[PDB]
């Protein structure tokens, strides 16, 4: 399974002492063509000193996690970061579950452009809002 | 001393238990008015896993070395990010060193922008841009 | 909702402002925070060597955004803080497009909306929008 | 100079067409160089939105063209297509203001390139807006 296989990736993240650490926490809910959706609960680790869930940090799961839909996919190529954008709507709070969905919104030759939404499990309501442009090597 | 004063606030990031810890690294090379200058060493702990600078953690620079030139202003507000967008033109490797350059562009009565680039430092290249946008205070 | 949407573009259709640009275009359904418009390309709109230029693109997506803000209880389309575009497929003159504009959140003082541009033809996406408005 | 000239002649042209390059029609060329552009605009009615400013979709044209424009101005000369475009809108410029806009290569590549464009009002230096432009050359 892909499955099977985007469960080892997040393995090893996990144990990872490169920035792939960060995320170790995450859980993988789904894997589909070009469709990633995981979880995480929001820790101490993963927070601002406010106590929401840092802006870097939803960077980095709209990176990671759009990548990982790239892995899913016929090509299977993870590319390197070109442009990524953010858009923060409402804070996620320490203890709360979130759900972070990405997408693959069009594979060209050299270029692939992926979305991600990071939304509150309990609720549903959007946290934020991603775009991941890659360039494929 | 402002200067002095974020070289504090730097050290206590360090010894972080959140999200902050990931900038452990960074020193502080210059603080003014809206405009903050600290450098980094691209270490293990920093890369991706093609060993280059993760573009996350190039995110998390935009954002905390932005919100440390807020800090810098008369209002000193840090805010809360409401959009943030990273460019990536050249990528930074294991060992290399780094300037992180952050400007306030404007401050508004709810809004501030700032700007900040990522710089090799032997080279002055551009590693990459990022504009980012929070709502305050 | 949708009769005043009509009448607005009716409305920029005959303006002598920036608004013009966009006079060709139809609406095909305004509800609760998400509109619909769709367009033929024609030369006007095209750049100088015959695409759906990308600047009238932004321009499709930060107006349609904000009727999508007109549809809304507050109704109040404010003024464009963020916008970002990403282009994944060209339109030629001669095909039509789709636009759907749907808000993601609105609060106090800042909205936030999506756009999709879509080929009608065949689906695929054109140019996918977000857009952040300060709200007075 | 006589690429500040050339430049200004490929303007020129291409806004007199009926295609959307028109609605540039009033820039004016201050000066071309390797990977720099600026030029000039007052702003007027056919620039506005309904509340009187210079409209959001006119600043993105001008991020767009302009970059396009400072890519011209280099070696590889290839002006591309737009990949990923941002725009940061700071203040209003209002009716009957001159606005610059200033247009840089940051980087370019093989396959891309990355451009930056500044407006700002021309008698106070405030800034208007700032985008950021990605094109893919081939
Ligand atoms: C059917 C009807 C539909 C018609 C649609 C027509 C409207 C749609 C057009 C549109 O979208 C215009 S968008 C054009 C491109 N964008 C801009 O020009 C936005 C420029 N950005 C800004 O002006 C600011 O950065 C702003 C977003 C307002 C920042 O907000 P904030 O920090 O909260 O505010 P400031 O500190 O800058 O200003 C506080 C307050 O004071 C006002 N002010 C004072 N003096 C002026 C002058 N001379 N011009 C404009 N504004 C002034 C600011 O406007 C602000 O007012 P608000 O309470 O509304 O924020
Ligand atoms: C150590 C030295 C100092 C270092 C400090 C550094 C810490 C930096 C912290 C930081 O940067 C956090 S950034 C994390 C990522 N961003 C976000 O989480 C922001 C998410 N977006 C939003 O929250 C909104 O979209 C917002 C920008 C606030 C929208 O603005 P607006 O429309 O004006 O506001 P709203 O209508 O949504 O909200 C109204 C107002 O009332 C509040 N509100 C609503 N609901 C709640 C709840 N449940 N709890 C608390 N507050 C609520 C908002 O907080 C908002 O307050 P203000 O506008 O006055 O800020
Ligand atoms: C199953 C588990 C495994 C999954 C692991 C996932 C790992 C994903 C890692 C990741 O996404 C890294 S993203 C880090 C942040 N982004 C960047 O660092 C990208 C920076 N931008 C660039 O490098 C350029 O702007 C680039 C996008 C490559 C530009 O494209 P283009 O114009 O086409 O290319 P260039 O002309 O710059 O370069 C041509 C070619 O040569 C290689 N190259 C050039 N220069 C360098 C330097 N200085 N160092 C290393 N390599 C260089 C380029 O990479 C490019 O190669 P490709 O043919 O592969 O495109
Ligand atoms: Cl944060
Ligand atoms: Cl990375
Ligand atoms: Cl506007």
């Amino acid at each position: 399974s892909m499955t099977q296989s985007l469960r080892e990736v997040i393995k090893a993240m996990t144990k990872a002492r490169n920035f792939e650490r960060v995320l170790g926490k995450i859980t993988l809910v789904s894997a589909a063509p070009g469709k990633v959706i995981c979880e995480m609960k929001v820790e101490e680790e993963h927070t601002n000193a406010i106590g929401t869930l840092h802006g870097g940090l939803t960077a980095t799961l709209v990176d990671n996690i759009s990548t990982m839909a790239l892995l899913c996919t016929e090509r299977g190529a993870p590319g390197v970061s070109v442009d990524m954008n953010i858009t923060y709507m409402s804070p996620a709070k320490l203890g709360e579950d979130i759900v972070i969905t990405a997408h693959v919104l069009k594979q060209g030759k050299t270029l692939a452009f992926t979305s991600v939404d990071l939304t509150n499990k309990a609720t549903g309501k959007l946290i934020a809002q991603g775009r991941h442009t890659k360039h494929l090597g």
